């Protein structure tokens, strides 16, 4: 069939939307991290906010894993007693911002490597309410292997493949510690730049709702 796995599938962000000081800010801090890992014989990260032909492409905060419900009408069910709850919250609008270093992020078949910064201790704690919301609806089982919640909130900037990904598990673990290693002592100069300028103050929530993207206003 045609989306089997996505149809019973919601997934809930936040949609971070680049002007364009932010799109230069995030041209420059990423060029200078890709310089430092060509110095290294290193992946380069391919900047998130930038798609084909330069196009600004939005990034984002992740606040929910994958929910995987019983079928269609339950997801959109409950991705809509989502979208009332949030509403009818006080919050009028989410700030996001940054804080701490660069993190690198593994995805679930090792294949991927996010270079991120965590959300700044407000940020998260604002959105402790919404996440609440998400923990109350979302499905038992889970198909995720990563939670998300209040520990590993952040925005990913770049992504590099895992070059050591058909390797001995010992030897990608090793390059991506050392990784996270390299970019945290010899590419951290422009973090301040970001963290000044990669702010946000969000109206609404998305949902992925099976292949579909919804808008859920504040
Ligand atoms: O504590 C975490 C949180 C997320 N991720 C992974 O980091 C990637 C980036 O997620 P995001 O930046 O799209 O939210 C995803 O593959 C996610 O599974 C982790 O490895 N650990």
């Amino acid at each position: 069939m045609v989306a089997p796995v996505s149809k019973n599938i919601g997934f809930l962000f936040l949609e971070l939307r680049l002007d364009s000081k932010q799109q230069q800010i995030m041209d420059l801090v990423l060029k200078g991290v890709n310089a430092v890992m060509d110095t290294h014989h290193r992946n380069s990260f391919e900047p998130l906010h930038r798609g084909k032909f330069g196009a600004m492409k939005p990034l984002h905060v992740s606040l929910s894993e994958t929910m995987m419900f019983a079928n269609e009408s339950e997801l959109e069910e409950k991705m809509g007693r989502i979208r009332q709850e949030i509403r009818a919250l006080e919050c009028k609008s989410v700030p996001v911002a940054l804080s701490g270093g660069w993190l690198v992020y593994e995805n679930f078949d090792a294949s991927l490597q996010f270079l991120a910064v965590g959300l700044s201790e407000p940020a998260r704690g604002r959105l402790k309410p919404v996440l609440s919301i998400v923990e109350k609806y979302k499905p038992r089982s889970p198909v995720s292997r990563q939670p998300v919640g209040l520990n590993n909130l952040h925005v990913s900037f770049g992504v590099a493949q895992n070059a050591y990904l058909q390797q001995d598990e010992s030897v990608s673990r090793q390059r991506l510690d050392s990784l996270r290693n390299l970019v945290a002592t010899e590419a951290s100069d422009r973090l301040p730049l970001l963290r000044a300028n990669l702010q946000f103050r969000c109206h609404e929530l998305k949902a992925k709702v099976g292949t579909s993207v919804i808008t859920l206003p504040l």
